[PDB]
């Protein structure tokens, strides 16, 4: 739920003309909002047109505080793992021929540049010509991989909880598991004497993206062939993995246990992209959840 702003055009040379239109749709339930920037770029020089999707906006965790009166067992719910995923839905002439971040990436600040040169060759960089755009996003003790599903018709990529200290101990993950304590990511004392909605380690002591939100900046190049359909579908799906940790005292110590997904929720766009007039059109929003 949101809208689409006005086209602004810029011309380059006379060669290229970049159109630029910034859609948004929003999910008020899930606190998750989408900023999708449509750079249209005409270059008579190349037989191809080409669209720099630059994806923002932001990704609530979901995180869900423990309740302090539970004495033996406690749990909390943290933001394990965050996608963004881009899909051309229709028109063989379009395809994903590019994006940003490109490769894994795990380091606490990723910032790439992407280089459009009038010719229509695309250059992406590391830190922060015709065309350029940067991404520049936070995600300490978290990682950035390319989804399994990339192909020619589709891009995304996960955010996923990777190396978190607790005090001095770990790097811990969603998968750590010590064979008497568990899984100890968020675990304050092995012996606490404590009630166990108390021996969490403190929300400031986790990672931001775990316990606040994440704001995604992801760019997809889309390349129109210039052969068959002006328009073509595009869905792009924000999307938060969601962990229940919990903790249990069984008498004489205290153990972890993380359940990885166990809340999903989806917020997914669909648009219809005008290549020849430059302009997007929202074809559909869905909120979609999962609960194990």
């Amino acid at each position: 739920e949101g809208k689409i702003t006005p086209v602004s055009v810029k011309k380059v040379d006379d060669k290229v003309t970049l159109y630029k239109t910034t859609a948004t749709a929003d999910s008020d339930k899930f606190k998750i909002s989408q900023i999708l920037t449509f750079n249209f770029i005409k270059d008579k020089s190349y037989d191809k047109d080409t669209l720099v999707l630059k994806a923002t906006g932001n990704i609530n965790s979901g995180f869900v505080k423990p309740n302090p009166n539970d004495y033996d067992f406690s749990k909390l719910y943290w933001g394990a793992k965050y996608n963004v995923s881009i899909s051309s839905q229709s028109n063989d002439s379009v395809n994903v021929v590019d994006y940003a971040p490109k490769n894994q990436n795990e380091e606490f600040q990723v910032q790439n540049t992407l280089g459009y040169t009038f010719g229509g060759d695309i250059s992406i960089s590391n830190g922060l010509t015709a065309f350029s755009e940067t991404i520049n996003y936070k995600q300490e003790s978290y990682r950035t991989t390319l989804s399994r599903n990339t192909n020619y018709k589709n891009v995304g990529w996960g955010v996923e909880a990777h190396k978190i200290m607790n005090n001095g101990w770990g790097p811990y993950g969603r998968d750590s598991f010590h064979p008497t304590y568990g899984n100890e990511l968020f675990l304050a004392g092995r012996q606490s004497s404590a009630y166990a909605g108390q021996n969490f380690i403190a929300q400031h002591q986790m990672p931001l993206l775990s316990r606040s939100n994440f704001n995604p900046e992801f760019l997809s190049v889309l390349s129109h062939r210039q052969d068959g359909a002006k328009k073509s579908k595009i869905t792009v799906t924000y999307q938060r993995e969601m962990d229940l940790y919990q903790i249990r005292w069984n008498g004489f110590y205290w153990a972890g246990a993380n359940y990885k997904n166990f809340k999903t929720r989806t917020f997914k766009s669909t648009y219809e992209i005008d290549w020849e007039n430059h302009k997007v059109k929202l074809l559909d929003t869905k909120e979609t959840e999962n609960n194990k």
